[PDB]
């Protein structure tokens, strides 16, 4: 993900490409005309082309292009299928999880003495930079990165074009000490782990001048370890099977269907996923896209077959002219037959953030196959962005888990927006980590990006904006200053 550049100008984009780079040769950069928008930089027949790319919090929208679920994603399939030849790599490490800006010697040894293990390190500001690694069951080392004439070294060997060359290169080939000390660098410091109970804290030096964005860049440049195989979307039979075309289901947690007809060349195709908690049926949840009217029967299959008894639709039917999702339930008191599945709709409750409906779902000739099946439909998210307060859906969460735990052996929870990535995403990690203090307590570890990598490693492209990643701390804070 090296043509990823998070703190250059659109000027400075383009003398890079003019001057660096050659026809084919391309960049992405965030925007900074829109805050929340991205650019795709490419240089063609001596000229740059700036391609705009807007994320709203469902899905990478490129303009005279499709819908993506990552900056990866995009970039792979422009380059294995205006030419994407040649990623014009950045060299600045803000977006490194070793990396510490401008970060004191003391603050650094108290860090790695308090929350480092063997193994850990980080670079700091000294022009120079300092390396720290900690080795051990234990002591600090400290290595000084000399920075002349626009390369880096060790003061001695091989001279680098970047930080993240040389750091690379050390981390293959460990440096080793006179006396045998092997300086292994064997992971970042972890220093995104915080305790429950000083979120306020965390969320105040985030906030300043802001870190929350520095924080969510460095998980983004990690999305690059996540391009697993997605075939199974790929192929003629279930093309349109999925809502947007390149936002696929990764293939090894991927909800495969039984009990298809047997007319049917493929019938155990659905754009859902499995997603776990640290990667039990109760605590899990399906992620999936908002239906199409040819997937309708394939859900009430999915919902069945999964033995889930609690749904949560995150988006509105229509949004902005545009449909999200095709109604997937009756009338209320209508019985409706999709396929061989059943579904009365038995009840509507309105509260002021969403709805409640109880739905009777079975098998079409099996009257004991009979079990209802609560839908909690949220219907205040705005359109573009997030709520400006997490209280509504903290209190809506809270509903959803009690429904799920008073029932008896009750599968995953069956969580929907439109492409099931970005909203999905974000109900999906403030559950998570809620549930963590649930059953903690309030003096317990979590670790945000930890959470969301863990869940992107299950669904491509889960939590899709900067607001979100912020609206996830904000929920949490929420959750434990109201306990
Ligand atoms: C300029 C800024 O200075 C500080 C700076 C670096 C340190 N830091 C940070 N940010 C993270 N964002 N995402 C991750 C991340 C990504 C992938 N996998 C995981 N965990 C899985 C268990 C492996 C995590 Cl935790 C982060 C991480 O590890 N760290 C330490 C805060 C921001 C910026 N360079």
């Amino acid at each position: 993900r090296r043509w990823f550049h998070p703190n250059i100008t659109g000027v400075e984009a383009e003398n890079l490409l003019l001057t660096r780079g050659v026809d084919g040769s391309f960049l992405a950069r965030p925007s900074k005309s829109n805050p929340g928008d991205f650019t795709l930089s490419v240089r063609r027949n001596g000229a740059v082309t700036h391609i705009k790319i807007q994320n709203t919090g469902d899905y990478y929208d490129l303009y005279g292009g499709e819908k993506f679920a990552t900056l990866a994603e995009l970039v792979q399939y422009y380059m294995e299928h205006i030419e994407l030849k040649y990623p014009l790599n950045c060299a600045d490490p803000t977006s490194e999880r070793w990396f510490h800006g401008h970060l004191s010697g003391k603050e650094a040894e108290k860090l790695l003495t308090e929350k480092g293990k063997h193994g850990s390190f980080l670079v700091r500001e000294s022009g120079d930079f300092v390396l720290s690694v900690r080795t051990g069951d234990s002591k600090v080392t400290h290595v000084m990165i000399r920075c002349q004439e626009l390369k880096y070294d060790v003061g001695g060997g091989e001279r680098f074009d970047s930080l993240t060359d040389l750091v690379e290169h050390y981390k293959k080939n460990p440096m080793v000490e006179t006396l045998g000390t092997v300086l292994q660098l064997k992971q970042p410091l972890n220093t995104t782990r915080i305790n429950a109970a000083e979120i306020e804290s965390r969320v105040r030096e985030l906030s300043k001048l802001q870190g929350f964005w520095e924080e969510f860049e460095t998980l983004q440049q990690q999305e690059c370890k996540l391009l697993y195989s997605r075939k199974e979307g790929q192929r003629q039979e279930n093309k349109n099977k999925n809502r947007y075309k390149n936002i696929l289901p990764f293939d090894h947690t991927r909800v495969v269907l039984h009990d298809g007809d047997p007319n049917e060349p493929v019938s155990d195709y659905i754009n859902a996923n499995i997603i776990m908690p640290e990667f039990k049926p109760k605590k899990s949840y399906i992620a999936t896209q908002g239906c199409l009217q040819n997937t309708v029967n394939d859900f009430w299959r999915m919902v069945f077959q999964e033995n889930s008894r609690v749904i949560v639709m995150t988006t509105k039917e229509v949004e902005r002219g545009k449909s999200k999702c095709v109604k997937y339930w009756p009338d209320e008191y209508a019985l409706k037959e999709y396929g061989v599945m059943r579904v009365r709709n038995v009840k509507e409750s309105a509260a002021h953030d969403y709805t409640l409906r109880e739905l009777k779902l079975s098998k079409v000739g099996q009257g004991n196959t009979e079990r209802t099946v609560w839908q909690y439909h949220f219907r205040t998210w705005p359109d573009h962005g997030v709520p400006s307060d997490p209280g509504g859906v903290l209190d809506f969460l809270e509903e959803v888990h009690h429904k799920q735990e008073s029932i008896m052996d009750a599968g995953p929870v069956v969580v929907h927006c439109s492409a099931g990535i970005g909203r999905t995403g974000t109900f999906i990690v403030i559950d998570i980590l809620i549930d963590i203090i649930r059953e903690k307590g309030v003096d317990c570890d979590i670790d945000v990006p930890k959470t969301i990598q863990m869940v992107r490693s299950q669904r491509s492209g889960m939590v899709q904006t900067e607001a979100q990643y912020r609206f996830i701390y904000m929920a949490v804070q929420h959750y434990i200053e109201t306990l």
